[PDB]
């Protein structure tokens, strides 16, 4: 099974904030991670979560990974525009949500 990167985006399975997507800024091992979005959920309080809740995406954020390469964090904006890549991607798929 692919093993969760950093700067990865997710689709949360189960929690507060089911169905929606979000990243990964911390890796424990393969079954637990830290994720955040910058925006429903902020970085300083990025929630552990089961890889069993969250569904691996194939899309991942090299700006993410550099400013935690380098620096060890990541601010809230850097996470929000990474997604809204990822969601630029996918827009015609998405573009009848209400
Ligand atoms: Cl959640």
């Amino acid at each position: 099974g692919p093993s969760p990167e950093i700067g990865q985006i997710v689709k949360i399975v189960k929690g507060r904030d089911r169905d929606q997507f979000s990243v990964i800024i911390k890796r424990v091992d393969d079954r637990f991670v830290y994720i955040a979005d910058g925006d429903k959920r902020k970085v300083d309080r990025a929630k552990r979560k089961n890889m069993n809740h969250l569904k691996l995406i194939d899309h991942i954020s090299p700006e993410v990974r550099h400013s935690f390469e380098e620096t060890g964090k990541v601010t809230n904006g850097k996470l929000r525009f990474a997604l809204k890549k990822f969601l630029e991607e996918h827009a015609d798929l998405l573009k009848e949500g209400e």
